[PDB]
Order: structure tokens, then C-alpha cells, then sequence
């Protein structure tokens, strides 16, 4: 088993800009073969042995975003300062 | 006496972008001769008879801002819109 990863339950929601339904992050991370335990608002994710690419929370964010479909991510313009 | 004017207690703070000390708006408006009464977070300002120019909250904002001095207003570039 690779080392466990600690990540907030709403981290994929923040990076995607989408409010995913309840339990979406835990369910998708369990589908790809990882074991997820709940510690309040923080998830402890241990990726499966066949997924050594999952080392940081960003690696887990890509798993949720790609399985939920990148088409659900809205289109908002960033707040760029005066150049 | 001209009709009374209602505006928020922090309206001059918002228009100026400066967090004035508490009681600044009420002190300055009474200083120019207006009757100021308190109702929660809304000020009822009755300008004096020699100030018919004070008719709207914007007129009251000018009095607080000019007496406190426009030098305290910081230089904050607004975010660049997607032009
Ligand atoms: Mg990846
Ligand atoms: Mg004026």
C-alpha cells in the first residue's frame, strides 16, 4: 500500500469551482481502488498499489474531476488586476 | 428645516474605502449643523436650514469625506475587467 494522503473533503470542489454532491469525492476515490476514511472534514486516502501516480491531494483532485466530467466545470473569468 | 435624509452609518466608509473610527459620520454631520438620530445602523440626518444642497446620502458622504480629508483615501487599483 502506498502512503496515505490527507485531503479536505471539499478540496476537489474548490479546484473545480463546482459544488459536487455529498460524498462525491469519497465515492470516486473508492472507485479507483483507494480506501478512504473520514476524520470529520478531512479525508485520509490510501491509493491502491496499481496507482503510484497518486501521491499528493492534487493527484486525487484529478481523479474526482475526470470521473465527474470536466464539462460540468463552469466558465467564469478570473479577477486579473490592472496591467 | 429641510426634509431628513436616511443613510447607513457606514456609507461614507464604503464610498471612501476607509474604515473611519466609530462616530466619525455622526460627529461630522452634527459638526456642519445637522440633527442626527440613531436607529440601529441607519442615521436620520436633518440638514440645517443654511444647507439646502444636502438632499441625498451622497451629499452627506461629501461632508464626512472632505472634513476627514481626502488624503486618507488610499490608492487601490480596481480589478481589471475582461475588456
Ligand atoms: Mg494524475
Ligand atoms: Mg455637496
Amino acid at each position: 500500500s502506498p502512503p496515505p494522503i490527507r485531503m479536505g473533503v471539499d478540496v476537489p470542489d474548490r479546484i473545480a469551482g463546482v459544488a459536487y454532491p455529498q460524498g462525491t469525492t469519497a465515492r470516486r476515490l473508492a472507485q479507483i481502488g483507494a480506501v478512504v476514511t473520514h476524520d470529520g472534514d478531512t479525508l485520509t486516502v490510501t491509493p491502491p498499489s496499481w496507482r503510484p501516480d497518486l501521491r499528493q491531494p492534487a493527484d486525487l483532485v484529478e481523479e474526482v474531476l475526470r470521473l465527474e466530467g470536466l464539462e460540468v466545470i463552469p466558465s467564469v473569468l478570473p479577477p486579473a488586476p490592472a496591467g
